[PDB]
């Protein structure tokens, strides 16, 4: 407005090259602008060259509309007519020149026929245009030319005009779109320029180097004399015309959402803007809802501006999900962008099968590989920024409302690139890097994804496909025992044995479990495949029955190959089903934002990466009993990976889930409990003091971290046999954090008389593990003294 | 159906760009909504590109159909005629320029004879809209144009038609296809605004690469102003139109096995095709089928309905192996992907031998090697 | 490129007048980054595989795409650790590594460096300085390098007193990142930072930071780096600690040089370059960059600050960076450390007029006389440890030559 406004006072205080430029609705301006004119200057209609025939000379566009001109300020109330058209008919007969492909000799007569020598159009022009003054009774005259974004090349028949005809003094001339383009323009035509024998003939890489340089300072040379930069014009954009992060604003605008909104109930654009996205991605009002929608301010009006137009109209179609409302109106916006993604098209395959495998390649396609799965507008790609936008929404729109969907998308789209970049790129050339990730993904079923158990058991495969550096079966969030019980070895170590458990425990490990068929076909024991059980059996049904069957498929030994590049449970089965009956239930609310779950991935992976640094070294012949933090064993080792796990989850969720408006984890170091538990026990202390302070549950907030912690699959686990630092000052913390947990569960999870056998037939408990000999691990050396 | 309904809800109240988008059958629920149009709004005879002449004018074949039809309303029942004859005569007189390969001069003094000045076709083209409006007491009027599937790159010449002429606010338009083809018209020619020559020389991966994007900005930026997502209608698909698993059904189809089924034996839509699966598969009611017939379900509507009619056709006429006369219906209903597979072609080489190694050919384009075996529908490829 | 070079240095200028905390951000990012690429990355680097080096390069760092100085401080420790060689000392261009692992049967009372061990505003700036990479063993160096980056990090976040907070946890917590895929008890702290805040944000109005002066600062103060890593790696000895001749150093001693090279830098650039003076007070004299000594830099500052005076000259308006620079509480602690001040009679000399300069400048008295003569013989805001933190690499094996 101002923009347009300072416009017209440029052009007319110039009168007193006249070519003018404004860089990009580009024609929304150009023509407000036209009309602002309506110092005494003739305007003159806009001319689209891409709304002309392929083949016109501008000349003759704008001869006829100077006709027009001319003559009804002329059948207005004569001598300038006739003398006009002189002036036309000179034109007119001249006017072959521009289009004839050939010369032929007879015009050289009509050339020789009677201010500089010859039949110039231009001059023709020129003193056509001072007739036209003459009549108009106007200092000069405005031509106007419009974007060719659509058709790019007929621009250059205007810049010829430009040069052959606008060299006039009583002229102004007026150009829309992007001069890159432009640019692109100019380097072709000169291309023509050169004999093509000379092209194939030089092709030297020095002599390319000469004619290039030599083409780009001709590109400079025209277009500093078409378009003089004091004639440009800057076009703010609308992130210019509004607050970037509220210390700005100037002239904010207002648009309308639902119909009525008489002219005050308009919400901002920033605000409108914010409430789409955020609400349309369980976004919370933190931090990076603003980046976002400032990189969504960023995109021309036009996209911005539909997509914010779309949304909100059929919010109110549908309401007489908004994060799958908001992926819709995303869907077609960048279409285009992820048209040329290669992503899924298919509205009718977005599944969450797709959608993982989406999370994949555009992580493939932004590189990264550290954080892709946090899914922020952090690549150049104009293109990838806001399929980037478009994928968030749509994980978020998958996981509305589903603990194990969300569970499933947390595995396959986050872990997977985890491992990839920490243990498949040590593989991968540009072409054997696609083909290496190719296999990786055909490995995986990534996008195409079996089971979280299948995820899991492949993963766990994957893990044991490298690690060096003592070759210790303790890895990330695994723990490989020995299966084979035949080792000279101390105490009472031994190998794992399932049916030494019992209950919700012993299927609780051996779900826990990973039995890959490489050749040795080692038993891995992984958080990764126990969780990808609970993600497979946590949104099953309500059914009894099946619920007995995927736990049998997760519990039975199942074998997969290494990737080509290296009347006893009627108990646990009624304890799982209540917990799926809770969960089912009170994940309803879930709202997890593609930034959460990467997040949590995050955390949990590089604390596994901290379990498995700081474990390693704690194998001792008396490690087990795991009293000290000293002390390790496999069950400690896996109890703590379960820790980070949850630990994780907790932190997270109190940090970014959506339905969450405010911090109770509290502003301080968030550390990771490794070998103790402190942590973690003083983050729920926290927490829960600010629930009770505030008035909340842990369901209400924290449902996940409250469902996680209530799985009977992992109970076993929390407190299991050699893992519960039995230290005075480590007693006192762990009878509090069970103390938490029991409270927080609603329920005592060890019985009084089990927890002081372990910090001295236990079901809900593992009992083996303690005892359970980890291949690899020397056991040669004692815990140091002292 | 419903889909149809929605679609003409949108349209009525659009008149208090302007196309509304079908995305994929297609012709018949855009014949459908046709029908359902007949707030007043005057529609026309579809425009079915693919089967139109190769050298004419959307513009031109517009303009017949509306001839045709201002003729009828006006031979029923003259002052508007005379005037529209005259806007009829400029049109055709100042239409060369479309056809014309170059320009002679000589239509500088038709461009000079007498609201933005010239001979714009465009601008003739909206005051016919405004004479046929005036002429049938319409509010404006739809143009219809069917898929390109045929025939593609003439569709390009619909874009053109609408970017020049149907920028009207009294013209609606009523486009159909699937946008990856747009996407490729879009693109197919941007790159031919630019030069061969500068091709030629910069063929560079660095400048390759600015003009790729580029490109495919400008082309994204054309698409969203053609069809706004809102205008474009997203279409149920015949799987979202029936019960996932039993836990859906949304406006249930139902279909005919046999010569009879007098609306009340027709034998589901999911149901008969798990029928035909399981039967011709030796294939049991396990949760196996229900997960290959999903994926059967989702096929184009004419190959579900071409497989299955062929089925239960060939089986009555049996009835005066289940699955023999089933995998009939497979070599013509997947023969082009089977035949692209470059697995047996010939029918009388079918035997034992060929189906092992052609097992073994599949296997070695699924890649997997591990349970391909299984022929689990588990390809990205619809192949 | 005859114009692009004008080009962004008219960019450089531009967006870091007046701006503290942009300064530094640009002089690391775009310059000391090149730099890096140049002596250490070149190392690698054919055409297409250079420039396939320098866009992985690029990416690692999000050059052009910054989150924070901290964040590329974090980045760039590891990338100079992946490479090192002659003796394997954990004492890099401009920073240390420490040992992690208190297992290493080594003399005296050396031993690992405990941040627990340390308190307030002395604990949180080494704890900053920490560089926990995610290389592999999972080595916690130490950078100047990384200190400079927290700094550029906090400097400029705004004057909330809250926010100081936030950024302080965010930046002296563990920061870890992986190698390249080539290789309260703080509530005075706080408040003495944002205090630096209320007067540098207020002071920094003037700055007129030319790419010129940035690119000369970095040439300067990396070559001191260079010297200042090259003379130390060979005088690790069991008692180098408590460095009290000139002839034994430590890791507190590196620290100590390294960020007295910084701004020993910083003020010859600000008196031979800056826009916002006509004329150099440095003076017509052979600059040299302190490397086992602070005599050059005393030298400078006396003389620069004699003639400040004689021209009725302050160091606010005259070396307003380095006046910041030097005002930096974080910086403080490495300026006198236990263990890094020379306690020869003529170095104890000049150290102490060095202490009572930098005093005056300030405008403050940073320590306590017990600690300068325990310093020369709880101790906040200052280093304690560093001097008992053992170098992984470094032998410790023999003594200081006698005579």
């Amino acid at each position: 407005k101002s923009l347009r406004d300072q416009l017209v006072e440029s052009i007319r205080n110039s009168i007193a090259r006249n070519v003018f430029f404004v860089d990009g609705g580009k024609t929304t301006f150009i023509n407000s602008v036209v009309k602002s004119l309506n110092v005494n200057i003739k305007c003159l209609p806009t001319i689209d060259p891409t709304k002309l025939p392929r083949h016109e000379p501008i000349l003759v566009t704008v001869t006829a509309r100077l006709n027009k001109m001319v003559s009804d300020k002329l059948k207005g109330y004569r001598k300038q007519k006739e003398q006009w058209q002189n002036h036309l008919a000179q034109l007119q007969r001249g006017l072959h020149l521009l289009t004839d492909k050939e010369y032929k000799p007879e015009y050289f007569s009509d050339a020789l026929k009677l201010s500089i020598g010859g039949q110039d159009l231009s001059e023709i022009f020129e003193e056509l245009v001072k007739r036209a003054c003459e009549i108009l009774d106007c200092k000069a005259i405005l031509i106007t030319f419009d974007d060719i974004d659509t058709q790019f090349d007929a621009g250059w028949d205007v810049l010829e005009s430009i040069r052959k005809f606008f060299n006039s003094r009583k002229l102004v001339v007026v150009a829309t779109g992007d001069l890159r383009l432009y640019s692109q323009l100019i380097r072709g035509k000169q291309y023509e320029n050169y004999s093509k024998t000379l092209l194939e003939q030089e092709k030297e890489s020095v002599r390319l180097a000469e004619r290039g340089y030599m083409v780009e300072h001709l590109e400079q040379q025209y277009l500093l004399k078409l378009f003089p930069v004091q004639k440009r014009i800057q076009l703010k954009t609308m992130l210019q015309l509004v607050g970037e992060k509220g210390k700005a604003g100037k002239e904010e605008i207002k648009v309308k959402t639902e119909p009525s909104m008489q002219d005050i109930d308009a919400i901002d654009v920033r605000q409108a803007i914010g409430d789409a996205v955020r609400e349309g991605l369980n976004l919370r009002e933190g931090s990076d809802a603003d980046m976002y929608v400032n990189e969504l301010l960023k995109q021309p009006v036009r996209l911005l501006m539909q997509v914010l137009q779309d949304f909100y109209t059929k919010k109110y179609h549908a309401t007489s999900s908004v994060p799958n409302l908001l992926r819709n109106a995303l869907y077609g916006s960048m279409l285009s962008n992820i048209y040329r993604a290669g992503l899924n098209y298919e509205q009718h395959r977005f599944g969450m099968d797709s959608l993982c495998k989406d999370i994949f390649t555009y992580v493939k396609q932004d590189r990264d590989f550290n954080t892709g799965f946090y899914l922020r507008p952090q690549s150049e790609s104009e293109a990838l920024r806001n399929c980037s936008i478009y994928l968030a929404s749509q994980v978020s729109e998958n996981c509305q409302g589903s603990l194990s969907k969300f569970l499933q998308m947390l595995l396959v789209g986050c872990g997977s690139v985890s491992i990839f970049n920490q243990f498949v790129t040590e593989l991968a050339d540009r072409e054997k890097f696609e083909q290496l990730i190719s296999e990786y993904v055909a490995y995986m079923s990534v996008g195409r994804i079996e089971s979280a158990s299948h995820w899991a058991n492949r993963c766990c495969a994957v893990v044991a496909n490298s690690p060096n550096d003592e070759k210790i079966g303790v890895f990330l969030g695994m723990v490989q025992l020995n299966r084979k019980s035949r080792q000279n070895m101390p105490e009472g170590y031994k190998k794992f044995n399932i049916d030494t458990e019992n209950g919700l425990a012993k299927a609780a490990m051996a779900s826990s479990l990973s039995t890959v068929a490489s050749n040795n076909l080692m038993d891995f024991c992984s958080v990764f495949n126990l969780i990808g059980a609970i993600a497979d059996i946590s949104a099953c049904r309500c059914e009894r029955s099946a619920i007995t069957n995927a736990f049998n498929k997760v519990i039975a030994q199942t074998t997969c190959i290494v990737p080509p590049w290296s009347t006893e449970f009627s108990d646990a089965i009624t304890k799982v089903e209540q917990w799926l009956k809770n969960v089912n239930e009170i994940e309803i609310g879930i709202r997890p934002s593609a930034l959460l779950i990467g997040k949590v991935w995050s955390r949990f992976y590089f604390n596994l990466n901290n379990v498995a640094d700081q474990h390693k070294t704690r194998l001792y012949r008396n490690a087990e009993h795991g009293r000290m933090a000293s002390q390790s064993n496999a069950a400690k080792i896996m109890r703590f990976n379960v820790l980070a796990f949850l630990h994780a989850v907790l932190v997270e969720e109190s940090l970014y889930h959506s339905v969450s408006d405010r911090e109770y984890i509290g502003e301080g170091l968030r550390l990771n409990p490794v070998t103790s538990v402190d942590e973690f026990e003083k983050k729920i202390k926290i927490i829960g003091e600010k629930l009770k302070a505030d008035n909340k549950t842990w369901k209400n907030t924290h449902p996940l971290f409250f469902l996680l912690i209530s799985c009977p699959i992992l109970h076993p686990f929390i407190f299991p046999i050699g893992g519960i630092n039995c230290s005075v000052k480590a007693l006192n913390k762990e009878t509090s954090f069970n103390k938490l947990i029991d409270e927080i569960v609603g329920d005592k999870l060890l019985s009084d008389e089990e927890w002081d056998y372990l910090t001295k037939i236990f079901q809900n408990t593992i009992t083996s593990l303690n005892s359970s000999t980890i291949v690899g691990a020397s056991y040669d050396k004692d815990t140091p003294a002292r």
